[PDB]
């Protein structure tokens, strides 16, 4: 079995998995909307009661499976629970990261495309008033993606966007086809320091921003001034538990799969804690110091609330690019911003495609080359739905990327700590540990963590599911149809896997 070569490489690949575009865009917007500095109270709590416990569990489950030659959840769930229904539930740990990959690699390609256009100067140059600067960049994005100009839900990506997507798939494959240590691990040791340098440069340059409308200090101010009155709102605590769960990449199968290349008695307690910490530091220190302070510096604290409500995507793809076109050397600044987002995405997508690759290798005995190429083929092909059908992306992101992962997070806990056995699970986590998990976490993992996840799941199911089902366009059924088909196909592959095993 492939293994991580060095402890540092393992930590950087895992941190690389967790650190993504959300760290630099989603987290700052969530924090501003949910109590500013006060948001750190439920955020740390969520990290301590949900993020950290579940992450350890996924590492444990992964390492446990890897020791027996299985890196994915259909086989691993079955090892923890010898039941047919365990294998079927395990398909979700293959289906979730596959579906997310189908839209994520494409979004990732946008950052590469924007980076290139900025570098060579193929970007708008306004002209005054805020909308006069924002609008040319809104149009730039819309022409790139091919946002529908009619009533048809049809996207028409530019030729540039399509080719960059091809290049982005190629880069992912280039890394993945080299394997865990010589591919994913090797790239982690380059990308994570590169990521750190890019962010630190941006933080310094953003902190120097001074405009007639404000400063970066005003931005840091608006973001970090506590509003403890928002702590009464349960939706702020839901937002925190959700933000932590998504930022750490829990429930995607990626962590389990990556952990399966950790040797049987190699530490996961300290390595896991360190990886999660890297993600948090990148999130609150770097992510919180770039996008929002930059936006508030240029548009003024008066528009801070409006900026936050316009969302993470507009901030990262419209607002910030517009600001850069109005700042000195902003052209090279825009390149760095999107180069940073690209590496953030790239380190996450290679990790997110590994479960499908590992399944083909482990259960269908494909060579790494064949497993990588076929996985890429399925993802490349399916992505055409995301590129050409308006709102298809959102539909996939809701079922697999939002509802899916929390359901799968809960399923993991129950199978491991309740069905497999809490005592067997606890020993599995702490074995080989450089440090031991605090005894208090035995109760957290068993009662607190699933409770939190159960509550989040129900709240979101009651809140969002009726909306998606009743108020969306008929074309959502196309996306629902396709992704349900994918689940059928993966179930069949799992069916073929157990049949081959019966023969040999
Ligand atoms: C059917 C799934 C695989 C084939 C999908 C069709 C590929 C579409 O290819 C298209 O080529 C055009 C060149 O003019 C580009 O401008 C489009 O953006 C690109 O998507
Ligand atoms: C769901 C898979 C996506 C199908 C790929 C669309 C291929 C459409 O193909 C071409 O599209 C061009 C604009 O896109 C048009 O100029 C052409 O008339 C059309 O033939
Ligand atoms: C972390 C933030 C980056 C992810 C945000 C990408 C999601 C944006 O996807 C959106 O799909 C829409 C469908 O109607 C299009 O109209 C939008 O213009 C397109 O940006
Ligand atoms: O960027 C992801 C991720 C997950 C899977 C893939 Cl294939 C690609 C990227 C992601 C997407 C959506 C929601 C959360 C997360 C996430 N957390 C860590 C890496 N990662
Ligand atoms: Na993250
Ligand atoms: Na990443």
């Amino acid at each position: 079995r492939e293994h991580w070569a060095t402890r540092l490489g393992l930590i950087l690949a895992m941190a690389g998995y967790a650190v993504d575009l959300g760290n630099f865009l989603r987290f700052p917007v969530q924090a501003a909307e949910n109590g500013g500095g006060a948001f750190m109270i439920p955020y740390i709590i969520a990290f301590l009661l949900v993020g950290i416990p579940l992450m350890w569990i996924e590492w444990a489950m992964g390492r446990y499976g890897g020791a027996q030659g299985h890196g994915t959840t259909p086989a691993i769930f079955y090892l923890l629970w010898r039941n047919r229904f365990a294998k079927i539930l395990g398909v979700f740990g293959l289906w979730i990261p596959l579906v997310v990959a189908i839209y994520y690699v494409y979004i990732e390609s946008w950052t590469l495309g924007f980076a290139i256009k900025f570098l060579v100067g193929l970007v708008p140059e306004p002209p005054t008033d805020p909308d006069s600067i924002l609008r040319p960049f809104k149009e730039f994005l819309y022409s790139y993606i091919g946002v529908p100009k009619g009533d048809e839900p049809i996207l028409k990506p530019s030729l540039f966007a399509y080719i960059v997507f091809l290049i982005t798939m190629f880069i992912n494959v280039s890394i993945l086809i080299r394997g865990i240590s010589k591919g994913i691990e090797r790239f982690a040791k380059i990308a994570m320091p590169t990521l750190f340098i890019l962010a630190v440069f941006l933080v310094i340059r953003v902190f120097l921003l001074e405009t007639p409308n404000g400063t970066a200090a005003d931005g840091l101010n608006f973001l970090w001034t506590p509003d403890f009155e928002k702590l009464k709102d349960p939706g702020v605590w839901i937002a925190a538990v959700g933000q932590i769960f998504f930022s750490l990449g829990l429930g995607f199968g990626a962590i389990i799969t990556f952990a399966s290349y950790v040797r049987k008695d190699q530490d996961i307690v300290l390595s896991g804690l360190t990886a999660a910490t890297l993600n948090e530091k990148a999130e609150v220190i770097l992510g919180g110091s770039i996008s929002i302070p930059a936006a508030v510096a240029f548009f003024g604290v008066a528009n801070a609330v409006a900026i936050a409500k316009a969302g993470a995507f507009n901030l990262g793809f419209i607002t910030l690019p517009a600001i850069f076109s109005q700042t000195a050397g902003g052209t090279f600044l825009g390149f760095l911003w999107f180069f940073l987002l690209f590496f953030a995405g790239l380190t996450s997508s290679i990790a997110g495609m590994q479960p499908m690759i590992a399944f083909l290798e482990d259960e269908l005995k494909l060579s790494r080359k064949h497993a990588v190429l076929w996985t890429a083929a399925i993802v490349f092909f399916s992505a055409h739905l995301v590129m050409f059908l308006n709102k298809s992306l959102d539909e996939m992101d809701f079922w697999a990327g939002t509802i899916g992962v929390v359901f799968f997070g809960l399923t993991e806990l129950i199978i491991f700590f309740w069905i497999f056995g809490a005592d067997k699970a606890w020993e599995e986590i702490n074995r080989g540990g450089i440090i031991k998990v605090p005894r208090i976490y035995y109760y957290v993992m068993r009662y607190i963590t699933p409770a939190f996840l159960a509550v989040l799941l129900v709240v979101w199911a009651r809140e969002y599911i009726p909306k998606i089902m009743e108020e969306t366009h008929w074309t959502v059924w196309i996306t629902r149809f396709y992704i349900i088909g994918l689940f059928l196909f993966l179930t069949f592959l799992v069916f073929l896997a157990e049949r081959r095993r019966n023969h040999e």
